[PDB]
């Protein structure tokens, strides 16, 4: 049954996580998968979730099999901090929300909601985007048509490109929208944008689908929600899939959620069951370790307040190494002008290196980036920051 | 978009947990959902794995991304529970596991690969089987056709109604086997009967794929696991879904397997990129918790004694219960020879109550069970053993 099934093509990130295992060289840099790093070059797991994790060994009495839609207080905490404490979608009940196995689990359950459950069969994704999120959504049996956004020339949102490209798209489409830090390219809309598009989707019958992962990376926690409570305010529907791997360290315990938003209680009620059903038809219920220790962080305001000051360290540390990262090419020689990545917000710049170059990077030099050209400034440091340039003006 | 959606059916198992917790009756009794309780009615953390949790909370330094496929050791501690230790699919290296999330996550896996890169388009099923079994494999695309199984007048397995059932199963086809404990009968074949069973596969060509959640409650580890090794000689290719829920007590944790099995390295490593393809489309990467868990306790010697002895201790539990049930039944006037379900293995007893008195004893006196008639044994404890056989009796 076997013998002529063809092998797949490495993942573009996470194959990159091999390879550079793989590789015996001393002075290899990492940069490729969206991880964040400390100054010591490591990823530790963070104070507050170490001690929700001391509290949860103590406390726990039972591994009993949550709701198929996981753990309550969960939830709510996940609506809160999307929609904001006061939100009139919490108090009018218009909105279900799902503990999912990662952001990824989020997006692929949406998939297989809106495949089985509705007449969608189209999905915007912007150019560039997240490489996995044709594979999800493929996998659903929904294509993918992609909607202009990246002016590579002058780094910058082509937002009239944006606009026309979505013209395209018709009532009753989804149109995928990154929450804020957009992945690959850091670039976001203005608030103003937000706007536009928020009313532009809503009278052109858009379903709007968020990719939230990176929340409290640019600003601050509620700073980053403001497109997305932009859109909630306009739209009777929308659906989110957001993640907790990235701003609670907790990449490997797949902690992520998928909330559903209709026009009221009934409507949605009815929808989250068809999503339920979907779920026990994938992984049954979601896992308990990752999902408790975030509750248990945001339900608790000591543990809160260390969470929250850990974020804004990453966030912070990582803003440094932006900036160490553009002087640094400038006092090695590299001639083009990089500036522009100091206007990028997030974990990652898009360098603007070409297929090659990003090639040459790591056969000559060890330094690992994604083959867009998109680097991880997370994964820099002062101590790799000089080699790492050195590469980089190399290949220039 | 959401107007028209439909609400789901409430899921046979998992809905059932809903409306016992909606109960506000004090006497109600569980039976339902297949999760194990002790002597007081709980469902406690297991000893060895409280142990091995604290040491993942002092040793752990990081939470960055597992692989695709999980945890390593967690998959060769898997293949040597599954095969045995000096397996030659080992020692040839025919098999590659993938950690998932639970043995759910794993069938879907299993599913999606079987889909999207065989000519697979039928999947067999007995009758009756897990109700999720359609559900997971409609999910993918694939139809569910039903074989013969269960002699519900003899409280059998009709053998041969099996086997002349199978016959309009054509070469290509999948045919899902339960490992040992067969979910909801109890009943499961001889090892003769297993010999005959892998022949006529071979002969077939059919494609095993087995559903093993239940390995250590029968008699042991190795002898649960005879079936499926009786199959493993003689297969070129299998796929097992494997789970470590109930023998772990880990239910929430989601700790699973994907086992693939090609007629060579080469074959089976090429087979597995593509499973690899589907899990990253799916929900990425697996949870590390639960399979943490796992792989710390059958690696370490000690924790290892300790989790054989606890499984021991779950088995001889149930093996009380049920002997407890058909005495009580008995000499509560249950008219009714009940003496066959002393011959069912596993945590369920197939009671052969019929849809309405399995609805009046939930309605008229609060004890719930699966609505096909299965009950859990091991939910029975000697204190709710009579008012239990009590209302059974009553609705006879
Ligand atoms: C990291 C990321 C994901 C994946 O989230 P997981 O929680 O790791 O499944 C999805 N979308 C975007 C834009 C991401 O950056
Ligand atoms: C319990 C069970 C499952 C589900 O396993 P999870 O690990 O809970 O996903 C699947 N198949 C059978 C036969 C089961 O008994």
């Amino acid at each position: 049954m076997f013998e002529n099934i063809t092998a797949a093509p490495a993942d573009p990130i996470l194959g990159l996580a091999d390879l550079f295992r793989a590789d015996e060289r001393p002075g290899k840099i990492n940069l490729g998968i969206g991880v964040y790093k400390d100054e010591t070059g490591k990823t530790p797991v963070l104070t507050s979730v170490k001690k929700a994790e001391q509290y949860l060994l103590e406390n726990e009495t039972t591994k009993n099999y949550l709701g198929i839609d996981g753990i309550p207080e969960f939830g709510r905490c996940t609506q809160e901090l999307l929609f904001g404490k006061g939100s009139a979608l919490i108090n009018d009940k218009r909105a279900r929300t799902a503990q999912t196995p990662g952001g990824t689990g989020a997006l692929r359950v949406a998939a297989d909601f809106l495949a089985k459950n509705t007449s969608v069969k189209r999905v915007w994704v912007s150019n560039p985007s997240w490489p996995n999120h044709k594979s999800v959504f493929n996998s659903a049996g929904l294509e993918v048509r992609e909607y202009a956004y990246y002016d590579a020339e002058n780094h910058t949102l082509d937002f009239d490109a944006l606009i026309n490209s979505l013209n395209e798209a018709q009532a009753g489409d989804v149109v995928l929208f990154h929450g804020w830090c957009h992945n690959p390219t850091g670039i976001d809309p203005t608030l103003e944008q937000w706007q536009t598009l928020a009313q532009l989707s809503v009278e052109k019958g858009w379903l709007p689908l968020f990719d939230f992962a990176y929340q409290g990376f640019a600003r601050g926690l509620e700073e980053d929600a403001e497109g997305l409570r932009a859109f909630a305010a306009m739209h009777k529907e929308l659906i989110v899939a957001s993640s907790y791997s990235k701003n609670f360290g907790l990449y490997n315990e797949r902690v992520g959620a998928c909330t559903l938003v209709a026009a009221d209680s009934e409507t949605v009620d009815r929808a989250f069951s068809q999503m339920k059903a979907a779920i026990r038809a994938n992984y049954s219920n979601p896992p308990a370790h990752g999902a408790s220790v975030v509750a248990t962080i945001l339900s608790n305001d000591a543990l809160r307040a260390i969470w929250e000051q850990e974020l804004t360290d990453m966030r912070q540390r990582i803003q440094r190494m932006r900036q160490l990262f553009v002087n640094t090419l400038q006092e090695k020689g590299a001639n083009r002008d990089f500036s522009f990545i100091i206007k990028q917000n997030g974990m990652f710049s898009f360098s603007g290196l070409t297929k090659e170059q990003v090639l040459r990077l790591r056969e000559e030099f060890g330094v690992y980036a994604v083959a867009s050209g998109r680097v991880n400034v997370a994964g820099m440091t002062p101590d790799n920051m000089a080699p790492l340039c050195e590469a980089i003006v190399a290949v220039l």
